[PDB]
């Protein structure tokens, strides 16, 4: 599965080095290990195989990393005890199992350390992956922004990454870059 | 008056040994000295905090003295209490005549009290002393627990702990030994 | 424009004594440079306002917000710290004159780190309104205009609040720790 491993890990560094992400911030995961091994039920080693890949990038930058679980567990994502703290996440009371939750949330539940399920993220995520069609805006902040990556898929699964970034506002007279608000001092 | 007090003693030995509350979580206490003995007793107060509070505050809970609805339920808690949970503080001062003789005696206890117009609901656990109703304070899901103490005084002892919502359809599971058969398959 | 720092000296000073911020705190300051001078925009004025009240105002370490105008639908200028400590909404854009102001441009110039935000979500505790440009959004319940000796700041009405907490309780209710000393007494032996 090291394609699967190795995948990760390059679409967490492609990412990480168009979105930066800052230390605090939080990261989501969201995919499918049975769209990841195509149409050959989930799969616990590819499950393990993308988290070794995709988690140690992010870790390595105080990124928090959440795990979406699949409908069956209303979408409740595994995440650090301190992860939900810091974000004040409400924990639900269930335990994932492949079969009800799907192999990643459970793989990532085994993986960290104190982990918890959430209910959601409150839409507080800063970026994220979807790997197979799985959705997982409904968990970002505004303004998602889809990122295209050399790396296109996890496997067999298509994959899907976005960054945030805030809201454009203001006017027709309004600007956007540092560069262009002096241009109209000078003119000012 | 002091058997009042031994009922709430008794009643918070009970509730902390069923549900241990954590350094840092939020109890809520309502309750009508009128019921425990219409006419309030701060002397009854007075029983009832003491029974109640030295065990809360030994663990670092935080607690929070519901008045009566004269004061539309504004609680009464340490501002600290209030800045660690962003309520908002009322204008009113609480007397027994209006607010209660509970809430006037955590007032005058408290080293720096306000009244907060809420907790938001974010109690972890409570009780309802002469069913005067604390759920509106208590985060999901209140889930009420049965003490060898029914009354305190002459009012009934309602208490509740708090735990987090259960979810997930018919194939989920909720312990980790349930999870480690399902993974075994 | 000495003349408008020295009103805008006097109104930050006596609106501190009537209204002492504590540290942590967060003020909202709303204006029209245009409305000061008496048309278009004035960074001079500006200038001279910001000297006049933003000092005070930091010393006592209160976190200062400043509202841009409606073509920036009121987005403001704020400390990131100060985004990051009151949990704002940073949105994308560049105050210039034309486009938000001379007052929300002064202070991104002059901020350490500025950034614009949304709104403050009505968490301020008290502001000023140079010029009729409104600030009341900003301002948590319950509002409390002020009324300072300084009337106008340069041509620019001038209009302060403070807030303080909603009053409650029916008919029996007491507001003073004396009201509630002397009801006690009245209950206690
Ligand atoms: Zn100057
Ligand atoms: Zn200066």
């Amino acid at each position: 599965m090291e394609g699967i491993r190795r995948a990760a890990q390059r679409a967490a560094e492609e990412f990480l080095q168009a979105f930066p992400m800052a230390p605090g911030s939080l990261f989501v995961l969201g995919g499918s290990t049975s769209e990841v091994l195509g149409e050959r039920r989930p799969s616990l080693e590819a499950a393990h195989a993308v988290l070794e890949g995709l988690l140690p990038p992010l870790l390595e930058r105080g990124v928090h990393v959440a795990v979406q679980a699949c409908e069956h567990l209303n979408r409740a994502l595994v995440v650090e005890r301190e992860t939900a703290r810091a974000f004040g996440k409400e924990e639900v009371a269930v335990f994932p199992h492949p079969k009800a939750g799907g192999a990643k949330a459970t793989a990532a539940f085994l993986r960290f350390r104190d982990p918890v399920m959430v209910e959601s993220l409150k839409a507080q995520a800063h970026g994220g992956m979807d790997i197979g069609g799985v959705l997982i805006g409904m968990h970002l902040r505004p303004v998602a922004v889809p990122l295209r990556l050399s790396v296109r898929k996890i496997g067999e699964a298509v994959l899907l990454a976005a960054k945030t970034r805030p809201k454009l506002v203001g006017g027709a007279r309004a600007v956007y870059t540092r560069e262009e608000m002096l241009k109209k001092l000078e003119e000012f």
